[PDB]
């Protein structure tokens, strides 16, 4: 519980925003068939033009205002085209003699927007909300989207609109006003109304994960992060337990404890639980890799391109799981019991650190020969998986920033899923589809398993010959799941949004949809 | 004050020689218009030959010994030339029928800059090595102004002196100089000897390895220097640094076994104080790189005891100024001393740390630690209420590629200050070149999360980016920044130069 | 003059656009007193807010349109801030029920913009231009600007607006500027349009890939340009170069399939010649590094079509000079053009070669080919009997570490000349900084076997060592050297800068 400091200026907790400006936006959804009122703030039309690439803008909604309708006639709109991401602002006086702002965002010629397409549309919208003080935004859907796409639109709008300023001091943004109101006009509005607060919930789970991830390693360390988890748990009425180093010792988690040996922060193992009232038909363990900083240890990340300064991101898995805990504990699904786990620690260089060559002992009794101290994540997951399976659960799913190789196999958009069970793997892919968080199935190639045979220990931690690191790491983890359906989601390549210089909070929505659809 | 040790064999202070053999040299300046008495020791003529390529050696000076006069005849010296750096030894018997020794050092054709003179002195010094002599006599047959004559002496003393503090397993006693208008030059002699020691003192600290020279022992050394000079002094410990909120500077020091010690000396003139100056020195006693470990080929980790050269320069200057006692000024000598190490307690890449002026900083690379310590030292300096702040630092390796090993670079926010630094470079004979603070690059220091980024992810002109970083930590005071990373260590001679002591003292005195 | 080909599909000329849509834009300058008219197209106000960082937009100019005035009233514009480069533009109906777009570009909180600042402002302007179909841009200056900064604005606007599409498989026709004391600025317009093209032309040669822009085709371009400007011209081939004994220059080109070509254009004033000037551009069409191959990571071998950026700057200046026709001057535009390649015929590390002035040189690294070609170009320049020799060259990577991508370095043996280059830098708004030639380093070029070393094996101040090497080939003439290795390529925008054209022209003109 008590956070150790080297000097008194050292942070003793992670600053966390719960009540964001997003939560104070009133959202009303109207059915477009009754005509739009254009009275104030900024009103934006989402417009496409099927078949005609960069075709003209034609506004098809009924607008309950003559002056605004006059302005929006197709003769006046013909000069503008629907090229995806394009936008324009208009200015005019409505019938009540009040100035209003109107505009549109282009959605292209394909009548079916992908997640990536919709993200580009939301990002254009957000540029319109920035550097303009508005009290209200109104969005008019003149494209077709299903309920899942509609929620994704909101989540993405909320997340991208919110600005993280916890660590600004003298350099706040002086003109950062937020709208207080969001209006939405859409066909068959009644069926979309329920997606609003779900979106609001999914947004905060993501944003919450994002806050933890972006929080630097001095602020976010194993004690302060496990402290953050308790506090979250206390707010959602989840059972929680935090296992300290001595409880970890009696459980014999030598693989996990070895990784943390060189840190000034004691290892902390997070265990949150949500249980439905009534009959529990499904028991699930979600495991998140929680390395608050990864220097590589004695295999120091010193090589060019190793990006040691990003390595605060190595607890993204853990963050996704705690954000999932927020969503699950908030939306309170039935017929399920979910354990939220994370073996939280820091991989450091010290006289106390574990060394390359060290043979260590996992809690299932297997000896492991460390080949590289920078493959610390799989060692922590090993003990966490053994703990997970001892809970007697139906599914074990881990999510982790595990291997750099993901950048070379799938890149920055798709996470890879590996697993020992096809039904479980298809359930993740379905959740991938409905969370709109992209995932691709990659194989566990058993032919490589023999390169993990250690001459002295039971098993090698790393291969000395296979370069398919993401696959080898999956093989190693499989060795610690005895007889349970298990899946592994590697998010090393997708966790961090390099272009925006911020986390994505990737996985929160994937994991929650997974829980809900079960 | 107490120096922590890991083993009982770890040193608890820096050995420092205050009274050097150079100090035991009696110096006499004579007018050459009165003739030379070549009787004892070794007598050397500094000869030129204006314009005439590698002209012959011509002895212009009058010599009060008939015998030597015969030897030094124009006929005898014609087979010798005046090539810059060349030398010959002469042996003879004088009018007294006593054995004497004579020779010359060639000074070339051009009637000499700093770099020229050095090669002259290194030739002289070679003659003083591997020959036991009780006195050296030097006859000028070249023309030097007063600043250049002092440079000759400073450089002679510095290169002659040999640092033996770390060895375990015959200096001359008199220096005679023959020069025209000798009376104008005499005043320069003890000024040179002071400048020599402030320089050699800076060299001692720098050359002292990091197990001898740590934040505690260096700051004890500063106190000991203050007490001997009767300077006022205050050493800030971790508790007061915490109270002063020096979060940037304390972050760098987190990983070390030696507590941070902030050095603050003050010289104040009696009478009316007209100019208040803060001199700030980078004082990293060892730079491992931290978690951005200096492990790349060419990063030269074994050199990094030198990373407190700025502090050395400032303390060296304190000796000079405390000795020469100028009027009308108050000088604050500052250095945020710490060690940058790898430890469970070290600061990490990515960390967000808060400076004493309230500014949050995203750390991009733990090896850019110099500018973090300077940030809080600069906030401190400006709070003193001064007119000028000059910092000097082994800040960026890029200096080697811009100016190389000869010229330091100065940056600043004030043209008048920069000119004064440049004018001081001229009279101190420590070359500096003015480099621009290019504001176009400032946008890359914008952090997504913190008030400011420590480093740029896209601009390769490191010296300028660092200068832009420091500028954020001076609000409304004339400031300049001397980057001595390239010029501080002499790779040829394998020793410090003590670069900047003379430069900063000339700046102080001239104001 | 005939371009050799490996296969029949290899290009044999560099495509050039001489007539550009910028040349068809009608530019009018109006005084701000009297009020602004807002009748069509896009009207942009350039606005700052002194002292108030990210402070609100305030429009002070009278606008002779009641609808647009309403839009520009204080209570509506303060919704926006003046943060440098920030923009907003809106479509509305004006008094005549005509659709006009009105907006602004934030010019920050500083009352006198720098060249980098103005560039950020223009980029924000061009974004709106590229994103709207427009017949007219009207720009209203509510910020302070001197004649040279006004011209620099137009120049940059034209350059950044222009899109180079030669290698791919609707611009405005009117530009209106409102500004106080409009009459003092009007003369800058056609000057800007000429400076723009010299820069754009230089841009075209640089961007042209090495299979397109080779020594033979680049010299052909220069002939074509000189013919269009009635400049005298002479292209030296290998036979003449051999007779002139240009051994350093020829050695660099040995490995290429393209023969060396030496460009020599000359402008002469109608009246008496009072000043003779030689401009010497480095012209390596492609630098593979030679046997010291650019294989090290970060050496950016795919960029090395830019290694003729100096020659390009020289030829753009020739366009400007031949067009504006300075008086009392004679100017020689020179470039020793070749290609540094790997082959059985290449020169080798360790080779000792003989420059045209008799100095033997020990090659230490074949990727230091630029100073080799410049040595013979400088000798050739001095044999002309000129008053100033000024060279411009992508010479040393180290410039990225000293000045970066914004400022070029200038080195020289003469302080009058350097202060002229410096002054030219100020009036052209092409930022340059004076760097020293440190003589203490000269000894590292003392070869054991040859007269001189091409490189130092010890000193790391490369841009200074190269300056020292080039100094050896200029005996008694005022000379300056502008290293543009760092500043020549706009990495952010993925295109050339045409850097140096305007700087060399201002030097020639003023
Ligand atoms: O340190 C790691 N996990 O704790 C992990 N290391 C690996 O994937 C490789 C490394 C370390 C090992 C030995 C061998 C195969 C495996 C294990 C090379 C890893 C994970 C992410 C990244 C990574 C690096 C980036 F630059 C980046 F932009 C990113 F998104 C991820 C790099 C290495
Ligand atoms: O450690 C330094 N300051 O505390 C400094 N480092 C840098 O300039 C690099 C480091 C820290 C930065 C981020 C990135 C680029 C820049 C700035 C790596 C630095 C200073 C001197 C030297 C240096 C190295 C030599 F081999 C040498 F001979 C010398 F004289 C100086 C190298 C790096
Ligand atoms: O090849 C060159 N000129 O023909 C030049 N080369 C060098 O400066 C190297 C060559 C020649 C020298 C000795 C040693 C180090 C230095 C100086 C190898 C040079 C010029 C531009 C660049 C360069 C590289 C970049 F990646 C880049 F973005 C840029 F703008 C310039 C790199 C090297
Ligand atoms: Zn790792
Ligand atoms: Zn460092
Ligand atoms: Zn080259």
């Amino acid at each position: 519980s008590e956070v150790p400091q080297v000097v008194s200026l050292d942070p003793t907790s992670i600053p966390i925003e719960y009540n964001t400006p997003i939560h104070d936006i009133k959202v009303q959804v109207y059915d477009i068939k009754g005509g739009c009122n254009v009275e104030e703030g900024l009103t934006i039309f989402l417009v496409n033009n099927p078949g005609k690439e960069n075709g003209p803008v034609k506004i098809s909604s009924k607008v309950n205002d003559k002056q605004v309708s006059e302005f929006l006639k197709d003769e006046n709109m013909e000069k503008f085209n629907v090229k995806l991401g394009t936008s324009k602002h208009f200015y005019m006086f409505n019938d009540n003699k009040n100035s209003v702002a109107v505009g549109y965002v282009g959605c292209g010629s394909v009548a079916d927007l992908s997640e990536a397409d919709m993200k580009r549309v939301v990002l254009s919208l957000v540029t319109m909300l920035h550097d303009n003080k508005l009290s209200k935004l109104t969005v008019v859907f003149e494209i077709n989207v299903d309920k899942n796409l509609f929620r994704f639109f909101l989540e993405t709008l909320f997340y991208e609109y919110m600005t993280d300023e916890r660590f600004k001091s003298t350099d706040k943004n002086v003109n950062m006003e937020y709208i207080k109101h969001l209006g939405v006009y859409i066909n068959n509005a009644d069926t979309y109304k329920e997606e609003v607060e779900k979106a609001r919930v999914y947004y905060f789970g993501t944003y919450y994960a994002s806050q933890l991830i972006a929080a630097p390693s001095n602020y976010c360390n194993p004690v302060s992060l496990s402290n953050a988890a308790v506090e979250l748990a206390q707010k959602l009425n989840l059972e929680y337990k935090i296992l300290g180093v001595k409880e970890l010792e009696e459980l014999k988690m030598g693989a996990y404890l070895s990784v943390g040996k060189g840190s000034m922060y004691p290892n902390k193992f997070i265990h949150l639980t949500y249980k439905s009232k009534g009959d529990v038909k499904k028991k699930i363990a979600l495991v998140g890799k929680g390395i608050t900083f990864d220097s590589g240890g004695y295999n120091l990340k010193a090589a060019p391109g190793s990006m040691i300064d990003l390595m605060k991101f190595d607890m993204s898995g853990c963050a996704a799981v705690l954000g999932c805990a927020y969503c699950v504990g908030t939306l309170k699904p039935e017929n399920v019991e979910i354990h939220f786990l994370s073996a939280v620690c820091e991989n450091m260089v010290s006289k106390n650190s574990y060394r390359p060559g060290d043979i260590i002992t996992a809690s299932n009794g297997k000896t492991i020969e460390v080949g590289n101290t920078d493959a610390e994540g799989r060692l922590t997951l090993a003990d966490a998986l053994v703990y997970a399976e001892k809970l007697g659960v139906d599914y074990i799913v881990d999510i982790a920033t595990l291997t750099g190789a993901m950048l070379y196999s799938l890149g920055t958009s798709y996470a890879g899923v590996f697993g020992n069970n096809e039904e479980l793997i298809n359930k993740i892919l379905q959740s991938s589809k409905t969370s709109n968080e992209p995932v691709w199935w990659l194989p566990i190639i058993n032919e490589y398993r023999a390169t993990l045979n250690s001459k002295y220990a039971d098993i090698n931690q790393i291969s000395s010959s296979v370069k398919a690191s993401s696959i080898v790491a999956s093989l190693f983890l499989k060795e610690f799941v005895q007889n349970t359906a298990w899946a592994h989601i590697d998010i090393a390549g997708v966790s961090w949004n390099f272009k925006a210089r911020k986390p994505k909070g990737f996985g929160v929505r994937l994991l929650t949809e997974f829980v809900l659809n079960d």
